[PDB]
């Protein structure tokens, strides 16, 4: 997250870290058994880390749970990042508490201008590299579809939306991929892609979660 702020320990209790020997992506807990992330975060041997603040220090509220299975969306296209969504099942159910909590799925899309909370452990610099140890947060509005498509002509599908600031300086980053965009108490987006981070007229692009709720519900019910 570039241009954001330190969230505060466990203030985003649905935020998970995906670990394969190191943090590599975010995710969101959607019930005690299931995490949603980005398909471009797929790899084998994922351990889900819940209750994290400082990802480099055991602080006492963590749960580390191996994934038993990962399911990439059937229509995921790695060339265009269309349908950039994946589900991860936990080998054992998480223990829900004030620091480890699920986020509700949306019933409908959010309107342009709605304020959202974006979070993750990604790079905090727009040109250089500096990775934080504690969770970072950004408040960012949903941008109009026209401003989103104007920024990325030929590249935005109906399964994507933009959020952030056309003036730059505030964006998600590499390392935030797969993490949540939460608006009005619902998981509206997944950190997906963008043109670098915090550049001018190139806002962040996010998977449009509301388009996938039927697939999420059917897939988790059958797995």
């Amino acid at each position: 997250i570039v241009g954001g702020y330190t969230c505060g320990a466990n203030t985003v209790p649905y935020q998970v870290s995906l670990n394969s020997g190191y943090h590599f992506c975010g995710g969101s807990l959607i019930n005690s058994q299931w995490v949603v992330s980005a398909a471009h975060c797929y790899k084998s041997g994922i351990q889900v880390r819940l209750g994290e603040d400082n990802i480099n220090v055991v602080e006492g509220n963590e749960q580390f749970i191996s994934a038993s299975k990962s399911i990439v969306h059937p229509s995921y296209n790695s060339n265009t990042l269309n349908n950039d969504i994946m589900l991860i099942k936990l080998k054992s159910a998480a223990s829900l508490n004030s620091r480890v909590a699920s986020i509700s799925l949306p019933t409908s899309c959010a309107s342009a201008g709605t304020q959202c909370l974006i979070s993750g452990w990604g790079n905090t610099k727009s040109s250089g590299t500096s990775y934080p140890d504690v969770l970072k947060c950004l408040k960012a509005p949903i941008l109009s579809d026209s401003s989103c498509k104007s920024a990325y002509p030929g590249q935005i599908t109906s399964n994507m939306f933009c959020a952030g600031y056309l003036e730059g300086g505030k964006d998600s980053c590499q390392g935030d991929s797969g993490g949540p965009v939460v608006c009005s108490g619902k998981l509206q987006g997944i950190v997906s892609w963008g043109s670098g981070c915090a550049q001018k007229n190139k806002p962040g692009v996010y998977t449009k979660v509301c388009n996938y709720v039927s697939w999420i519900k059917q897939t988790i019910a059958s797995n």
